[PDB]
């Protein structure tokens, strides 16, 4: 059940600023449970491919987030972005609508009008997200263990025991963050986990908004993202090194992670 995509990869390759794959995108009609949607997908992939739904921050829009539709989307991914039904929407409420956006897009997957209609493989789907939409990505990994993978950045919530997630997660952190302090966020979130294959990226003097468009370190987060995704979304164990490497980065202010085999 492994569903390789693309040329073997490589750190230089993961770096770029796109994968092998073109990219189109269209905004979604009629959003159902949610606010508004783009989906970026690949028009000739050579296989249906995973779709992950991610979510912005607390009065964030499309835009914090968006670079990560072409980003995924380039290696063989449909991501759907999302504006939420309100700005001031809590983590609990931004899982539901990340959930939805992904039971969209199982629905535009059967919808023969669609620009997407038999290019998702449903069965393989990931969430990713920012601040109380990292929360939010959590907590739906947290509610649905079938989901492959998730990588939520900058993570918010008002409790910080996961220990219930079994998906691998990978947690982006940044340094220097004065919204959701990392000794008391991103950190005890990551120790709370025992049960999964888990990574924490914390990227050098990052504020809040260190993984979002347009940051500094597109080169060594976008890597990142692709290679967990690849690797647990398509068990593709070409991405392993990637997945589960220490970069030597001075980029890097700190790294953990646990049954991130090689």
């Amino acid at each position: 059940g492994s569903h390789m995509r693309g040329p073997n990869p490589t750190a230089a390759s993961l770096e770029a600023s796109a994968g092998p794959f073109t990219v189109r995108s269209f905004t979604v009609s009629r959003p159902s449970g949610y606010g508004a949607g783009t989906v970026y997908y690949p028009t000739n992939a050579g296989g249906t491919v995973g779709a992950i739904a991610i979510v912005p921050g607390y009065t964030a829009r499309q835009s914090s987030i968006k670079w990560w539709g072409p980003r995924l989307a380039s290696h063989g991914f449909v991501v759907i972005t999302i504006d939420t039904n309100s700005t001031l929407d809590q983590p609990e409420s931004r899982s539901s609508q990340q959930m939805a956006a992904l039971r969209q897009v199982a629905s535009l997957n059967g919808t023969s009008s669609s620009p997407i209609y038999g290019k998702v493989d449903t069965a393989r789907m990931g969430v990713m997200g920012w601040s109380m939409g990292g929360g939010g990505s959590l907590i739906s990994a947290a509610n649905n263990p079938s989901l492959k993978a998730a990588a939520p950045q900058a993570p918010w919530h008002s409790s910080t025991n996961f220990s219930s997630v079994t998906v691998p997660t990978l947690i982006f952190a940044c340094e220097n963050d004065s919204i959701a302090p990392v000794n008391s966020s991103a950190l005890p979130i990551y120790d709370s986990m025992s049960r999964n294959a888990k990574q924490f990226l914390e990227i050098n003097g990052g504020s809040h908004s260190c993984a979002n468009s347009g940051n500094s370190n597109q080169a060594l987060i976008g890597k990142k993202g692709v290679a967990w995704m690849k690797r647990f979304m398509d068990n593709d164990t070409r991405y392993s090194t990637f997945a589960c490497e220490n970069p030597n980065s001075t980029r890097v202010s700190d790294f953990r992670t646990a049954n991130c085999s090689l």
